[PDB]
């Protein structure tokens, strides 16, 4: 049957995270899970499901994508996303977005409306205007929390995977990237086979230290272990997270064509949720 | 078995009737650039320096779609991209959106060496280039008469690389391109994406060429390495499986070397401008199938 997983990012989420900051993030996870489950039960194809959920996770200011993107070194927002359809292996990606309200929707339009997969920076902003997507002033995306985070860094990702009852799979990832990143830095989120992958067998969205995820080709590696060694989703995701990538760098979510779900992480925490047709659902931050 | 090097000047529908005056300089360029890599490997230059030196020269040859001679965007502009990977460390570097940088591959290497990042693109990459003091020239330098005409033909109708291994099994890959003629401004292809156009690990080094979007979707360079690592396929078995089973005909060619000094250069296109050499005394320059 159908299955959905989502994340609001992996990293060093401290156990002492105050309730005032925990609660809104938990509420956001549970609300996005309800949106994605409602969508699958309304017979929306998995590509529409992961777009719809990641649009919400972009709009949530407590998550690093869309509004609440982390700031470049220059105190600016540069947003990036990718989307992949497992059944066609069609895909779309964008980098260097500064005014586009929903980066993941622009990635979808590159896939549908152009002969290309990947547009970035000024050409991606020009395509956004040609398509008439929603834009706001760059100041919309910058939060007080992210101004402070950049100050402290100089001193010192969201995702959705879904499968319907017919084995159709999709993956969507969106980010502001890494605090204090150099202007023009591209991380793992928009790279097919790093942050995002979907094929006949699985759909994967990765989150964490961008450069490690690129070097590790994490999303492709999950799919490759299932295809080339006959590993189950759980075996393939476990091996990548706990065997092949360094501690404190990576988490991912994955669903299979058979409707299984895996959300392993090697970080302290990962803001995560999932639901299956088989009546499993969970919302979590830390290990249980 | 000792050192080995392979290089390409791109794969695609190179017609069997390609007249001598387009074939000639490209075959000579392959032989010239192979000499650069052979002399470097005979001098025991690290593979990462070998592939950078060869691809710099391939960028400079105006008949190849990289550096000077890069194909034109829809707007008649050059937007250049490159990636480089060290198989021993899996250290890598990538650049997209370069308009004035003479050698894209060398800025990919500086990202890897001088920053905490793998990949810089467009204004931020051009600004890193200026901080680093690398050679830049006016955007008009990169535009050739041949590519003005190619773009005119594309609107009407509507890659280079090097892999090297030393006798100690150290592996490197480098790939540089103008991209696709009449591409939208800001379009990124496979060349700068680690695991699509470029990959190196302890077992192999891979550079891919052909239709960017097919190579992204097929994660070609990573797939060769994954079949060797996860199925125990030879370099040849893995390379041939990717090109002749896992990807559409007419889209892709690749060059690859193994830790053991094996060479493979399969393609599913009409042709692929290619050359290789091994310490065992083999060398080859070719365009079409034998
Ligand atoms: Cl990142
Ligand atoms: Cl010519
Ligand atoms: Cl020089
Ligand atoms: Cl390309
Ligand atoms: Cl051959
Ligand atoms: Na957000
Ligand atoms: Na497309
Ligand atoms: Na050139
Ligand atoms: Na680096």
């Amino acid at each position: 049957g159908w299955a959905i997983a989502l994340h609001g990012g992996a990293g060093d989420i401290p156990l002492s995270l105050p309730p005032e900051r925990r609660h809104p993030r938990e509420e956001a996870l549970r609300h996005c899970l309800q949106i994605g489950v409602e969508a699958l039960k309304a017979k929306l194809p998995p590509l529409d499901v992961v777009e719809r959920v990641v649009r919400e996770l972009e709009n949530i200011p407590q998550f690093n994508a869309g509004k609440g993107s982390v700031l470049t070194s220059n105190g600016t927002v540069e947003m990036e996303a990718s989307i992949m359809d497992g059944t066609t292996m069609d895909c779309g990606a964008v980098s260097g977005l500064t005014t586009v309200v929903n980066a993941i929707s622009l990635a979808r339009l590159v896939m549908e409306k152009t002969p290309h997969i990947y547009l970035a920076f000024d050409g991606a902003e020009e395509f956004a205007r040609q398509q008439g997507v929603e834009t706001l002033d760059s100041s919309h995306f910058i939060t007080a929390e992210n101004i402070e985070r950049l100050k402290q860094a100089k001193e010192a990702t969201v995702g959705c995977v879904a499968v319907d009852g017919n084995g159709n799979l999709a993956s969507a990832t969106s980010t502001g990237g890494l605090v204090n990143k150099m202007v023009g830095r591209i991380g793992d989120t928009p790279l097919i086979g790093a942050g995002t992958y979907a094929d006949a067998r699985c759909a994967v969205s990765a989150t964490g230290k961008g450069e490690a995820i690129i070097r590790g080709t994490v999303a492709r590696d999950v799919a490759a272990l299932m295809e080339f060694k006959g590993l189950s989703l759980e075996e393939a995701a476990t091996c990548v997270v706990h065997e092949r990538t360094p501690k404190g760098t990576l988490g991912l979510i994955a669903v299979s064509a058979k409707g299984e779900v895996a959300m392993p992480y090697n970080t302290t925490g990962m803001f995560r949720a999932c639901a299956t047709e088989d009546g499993y659902s969970e919302v979590a931050i830390w290990p249980s």
